[PDB]
């Protein structure tokens, strides 16, 4: 009934903010192992779901253009002022990519070579519970089944918003929702396998032990160490997962992931071994060390500078 908006067919109902090319690429950022909600469902065209709306983005060389589904019965407008504020918090625009970039260049050569060919990766500021579910089944995973796990999860037990050519859109769930008896069993029905029963028990302890969502928004406001600590009590929770979200939607800049990637980087880039250990290969210590060796040099945005080459080390 409704339809995949482009900017040629719809031009009157997008709106645009001013962002360049260089601070923000869609096609590097909404793909690249951050959010798993995104689809290029037209080319240079992005849709996906946004706080319990439907967005389609498209940027030029200096404009980001973007356009909203209200979902519900509705008179099809421009995004609002106030939804073009949730973008630019979404995007962290404020920060500047461009002044970020040359400081970790200053000092790091290999991220000079990168950096040229791999320009407006920025870290996206994520929903809490949505990115804590999504990283949980992140495990032994690659992007693309993520993706699927995280559709079917919210299709089978989110609020449905909007369809748009065959493509349904349903909001995240809430946490009673994933808590539920049945829902470790209809979650292995969807293809999550074990993530099943870590996604049923974080949401359960997070209600019962944590007092709900409002302990995530704690954790935004706590120290990074003491926010990394409190994830890592949660079942399928560690220091990749805990990094994960610390970095992408807690507000630690300076959350590293060491997962095989950024130990392989590493080696191979950087010539880091673990010295403070004597076992070669990877450990919780080890990965620790990799974490604190990434800030000592990047500084406390050393998470986004690892976002970068992270986002650098899939394609090819
Ligand atoms: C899906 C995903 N896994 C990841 N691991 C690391 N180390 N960095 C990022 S940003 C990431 N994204
Ligand atoms: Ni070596």
């Amino acid at each position: 009934h409704m339809r995949h908006r482009t900017l040629s067919s719809s031009p009157a109902l997008w709106a645009s903010i001013p962002c360049p090319r260089s601070e923000l690429r869609l096609d590097l950022v909404l793909a690249s192992g951050q959010s798993f909600r995104w689809k290029e469902q037209s080319p240079a065209h992005w849709s996906g779901v946004l706080a319990d709306q439907v967005w389609t983005l498209t940027q030029t060389e200096d404009q980001l253009y973007c356009t909203v589904y209200r979902g519900d019965d509705s008179q099809v407008s421009r995004p609002t002022l106030e939804e073009l504020e949730t973008l630019h918090k979404y995007f962290q625009l404020d920060v500047s990519l461009a002044q970020l970039y040359s400081h970790w260049a200053s000092v790091d050569s290999h991220f000079q070579r990168v950096a040229q060919k791999f320009q407006g990766v920025r870290l996206l500021r994520q929903d809490p519970t949505e990115c804590l579910f999504s990283f949980i089944c992140s495990s032994n995973n690659n992007i693309a089944r993520i993706t699927g796990m995280v559709e079917r999860l919210c299709q089978a037990f989110g609020p449905r918003l909007i369809q748009l050519d065959d493509v349904t859109y349903h909001g995240f769930p809430n946490l009673h929702a994933l808590a539920g008896p049945e829902a470790e069993t209809h979650l292995r029905k969807l293809g999550l396998g074990y993530r099943a029963r870590y996604v049923r028990a974080s949401a359960k302890a997070i209600l019962e032990e944590q007092g709900g969502p409002a302990w995530l928004q704690q954790l935004r406001v706590a120290p990074y160490e003491e926010a990394h600590k409190a994830l890592c009590t949660l079942p399928g929770v560690g220091a990749k997962v805990a990094d994960c979200i610390c970095l992408m939607a807690l507000d630690k800049p300076q959350a590293v992931p060491v997962d095989v990637h950024v130990w392989q980087i590493a080696h191979r880039d950087y010539g880091w071994h673990p010295k403070t250990s004597q076992a070669k290969g990877p450990s919780p210590l080890a990965n620790k060390e990799l974490g604190n060796f990434f800030r000592n040099l990047w500084g406390p945005y050393a998470g986004w500078a690892q976002a970068v080459l992270f986002s650098a080390d899939l394609r090819q």
